[PDB]
């Protein structure tokens, strides 16, 4: 499996490993529960160096990105990032991503680990009519997520610049633990937090420095188990599970990242799709302790309406929770049935999204 520059640190910490998107990653160090509460009460640090980073440089960096993504990148000022999806000609979701507007001539794209190759090829195969050069800097770039209500107060003593000045989804170049870093107020937890992008060679040092500060405030390094629990509670999507090229943005609740007033790949397809949204992604709270898995059929009074996309147990709400792609007719308050292996039906209630909102800003 592929190993991030912090693999050795995870091994030393005695973490239980799991294969994620071809990477040997830490599922948890102590327990998924302990790590989730760390994110919810103080701070949890995640190694997300498996994520990819693409750099677009050139006079038409802005128009190129705007042509590729569904969201409005043309308006974004320097130092701002934006969440979005990148669609194919038929409006299917190729991947969701975050794009940083460094300057008129430079943009950085952060994409999912499993889609690095696919995304990069897609992006390169579309640079032809744009005065830009696209490069993949994933191989030498690390990314650390420092999340929690006490994330800012704990991280600040190692950062050369003021963090309070950095707004939600804003970023800046600074120095952390003596090394250059692109610090952003972003996250996948629903709490306040930051992500630290840095040269891979510097990952171990920054990580060690941060670990030292965590043991002081009862914080903890957190694995993928805790990462999934927190994002699901926050009701954030995971490409490959909650959506893929067979779903358009409107079907999974991402209408807000699609700006149809501009031209972009999949635009025409989406105009027609928007007129007939027959599916929606709903939040479910199941009875019992059994956890739903992707693919389990979802029923309404004995009739199928969809299927589970993501499932896990939320210690924050103390319930088995799930996301499910179902027919438009499903509404909040509905009583549904999730079919577990062996045809065993488990009751589930449709609830207003998101399940939980923490200290995350703006
Ligand atoms: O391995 C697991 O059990 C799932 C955790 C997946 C981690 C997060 S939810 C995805 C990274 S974008």
């Amino acid at each position: 499996m592929k190993r991030t520059p912090l693999f050795e640190k995870h091994v030393e910490l005695g973490a239980k490993m799991v294969d994620f998107a071809g990477w040997e990653m830490p599922l948890y160090y102590t327990s998924i529960f302990e790590e989730v509460m760390a994110v919810r009460k103080s701070v949890g640090m995640f190694d997300v160096s498996h994520m990819g980073e693409f750099l677009v440089k050139g006079p038409e960096a802005v128009s190129f990105i705007d042509f590729l993504i569904t969201n409005d990148f043309s308006s974004l000022p320097d130092g701002k990032a934006i969440y979005s999806v990148m669609c194919n000609e038929n409006g299917g979701i190729i991947d969701d991503l975050v794009v940083y507007k460094v300057s008129p001539d430079e943009a950085l794209m952060v994409v999912n680990a499993a889609n690095i190759e696919k995304d990069f090829n897609w992006i390169k195969s579309h640079s032809k009519n744009f005065d830009v050069e696209v490069s993949n800097i994933s191989d030498t770039t690390a990314l650390i997520a420092f999340q929690g209500p006490k994330a800012q107060e704990t991280l600040q003593e190692l950062v050369e610049d003021g963090l309070e000045e950095i707004a939600y989804y804003s970023f800046r170049k600074s120095i952390v633990a003596g090394v250059e870093t692109l610090v952003s107020r972003t996250g996948y937890t629903g709490e306040d937090g930051f992500e630290l992008m840095l040269e891979a060679k510097n990952a171990p040092k920054v990580w060690d420095a941060l670990m030292n500060l965590l043991r002081k405030i009862d914080g903890r390094p957190a694995g993928l188990g805790a990462r999934d629990v927190c994002r699901l509670e926050a009701t954030y999507l995971l490409y490959g599970q909650d959506m893929d090229e067979n779903t358009n943005p409107f079907e999974v609740g991402l209408s807000w990242v699609v700006k149809l007033n501009k031209d972009f790949v999949g635009k025409e397809a989406l105009l027609k799709a928007k007129e007939k949204v027959e599916r929606k992604l709903v939040a479910l709270e199941l009875s019992g302790k059994r956890i739903a898995r992707k693919g389990y059929e979802v029923l309404k009074n004995g009739e199928r309406v969809g299927e589970i996309t993501s499932g896990n147990f939320s210690p924050t709400l103390g319930k088995s929770i799930a996301l499910a792609l179902v027919s438009k007719s499903v509404k909040i308050g509905d009583q549904l049935g999730v079919v577990f292996p062996g045809g065993k039906l488990v009751e589930a209630l449709v609830v207003k999204k998101p399940f939980y909102r923490g200290s995350v800003r703006r």
